[PDB]
């Protein structure tokens, strides 16, 4: 399925993933596409932080979903 990225630079990017993946592959498969270092990252979703080791569907994010990523220490 796909979902969106808001970063705060404006860009939002776009990833496919599937409801059973961890928001720690989230992470790295941002990083693919992007360049950050997971470390750096900080995903929002329907106002929670997420937690590396739930998965998407946890949080019942659901397909064309936009998550909100805040960059820490570093690119931020």
């Amino acid at each position: 399925m796909q979902i969106f990225v808001k970063t705060l630079t404006g860009k939002t990017i776009t990833l496919e993933v599937e409801p059973s993946d961890t928001i720690e592959n989230v992470k790295a498969k941002i990083q693919d596409k992007e360049g950050i270092p997971p470390d750096q990252q900080r995903l929002i979703f329907a106002g929670k932080q997420l937690e590396d080791g739930r998965t998407l569907s946890d949080y019942n994010i659901q397909k064309e979903s936009t998550l909100h990523l805040v960059l820490r220490l570093r690119g931020g």
